[PDB]
């Protein structure tokens, strides 16, 4: 029943930073007497219980067996690039296309995120990213994990996209 | 075709340390003109191409949707405890039992690893661990990522267990 969110994108774009900040602000301790220690942590976003996973394909993950499994399991995807890393923006399309193939679906809940919007060394313009999101039919949000701008907004937006998809 | 190895165990036992050390010693750059950049890194152990994944269930992973997927995908498991952490040893049985349920199999290639054997603050005796491995019918090896003792031996042993299982 939980909303299954997957954060995906190139290395070093801030996927871990964004996810850690989200957890810090949204984790709760839940009483559950059907488990050994009687309490478990969960993340609740916009009234919805959420599971969170990060899909990397670089570094250690260039050796993983699990890429396609993450894409099959995930329900909605936060597609992250960094606004000072043109290659990370170019890499978005590959991840989206892979997700659609693995899920065998034209309709998958996604949000495009341009992270590191605090930085002055921008090489990806807001309009380039807007154009990409418009083509996909999805929201685009600029965020900063460093300055804590729109981090919550990005995850809330994805939760809404999943909720809408579940109504279809 | 690749051998799919999963490293599993409690938090802080040295799963990342062991895996990083293995990769450092066994990664190769492979020529493959069917991919964009023409080269990809792979890990080769005992002549076998291997994929590597780490299954954690604590910390960030207490929020994951992926536990059972790791267990279904993995072919052989390196079940790690630390010899200065009695709880991590007690936790092994739960992981093994979960793996067997998810895989719906009584026969799964595994190796039991007691890591941190460099430490003088031992609370898990070699004989306790030997007894557990004997019950399961699997090898037991003590390792140290810090002093680089038997790290390669642990992964080679698991590769042999998988190879034997593939012959059945
Ligand atoms: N300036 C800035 N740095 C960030 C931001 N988010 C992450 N970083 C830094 O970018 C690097 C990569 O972040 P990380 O979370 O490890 O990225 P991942 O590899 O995508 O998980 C780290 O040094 C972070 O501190 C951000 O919004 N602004
Ligand atoms: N003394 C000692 N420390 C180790 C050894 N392996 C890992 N560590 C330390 O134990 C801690 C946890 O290791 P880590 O690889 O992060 O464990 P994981 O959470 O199971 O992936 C870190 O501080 C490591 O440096 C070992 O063989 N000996």
């Amino acid at each position: 029943t939980e909303y299954k969110l997957v954060v995906v994108g190139a290395g070093d774009v801030g996927k871990s930073a964004l996810t850690i900040q989200l957890i810090q602000n949204h984790f709760v301790d839940e009483y559950d007497p059907t488990i050994e220690d009687s309490y478990r942590k969960q993340v609740v976003i916009d009234g919805e219980t959420c599971l969170l996973d990060i899909l990397d394909t670089a570094g250690q993950e260039e050796y993983s067996a699990m890429r396609d499994q993450y894409m099959r399991t995930g329900e909605g995807f936060l597609c992250v690039f960094a606004i000072n890393n043109t290659k990370s923006f170019e890499d978005i399309h590959h991840y989206r296309e892979q997700i659609k193939r693995v899920k065998d679906s034209e309709d998958v809940p996604m949000v495009l995120v341009g992270n590191k919007c605090d930085l002055p060394s921008r090489t990806v313009d807001t309009k380039q990213a807007q154009d990409l999101a418009r083509s996909y039919g999805i929201p685009f949000i600029e965020t900063s994990a460093k300055t804590r701008q729109r981090v919550e907004d990005a995850f809330y937006t994805l939760v809404r996209e999943i909720r809408q998809y579940r109504l279809k």
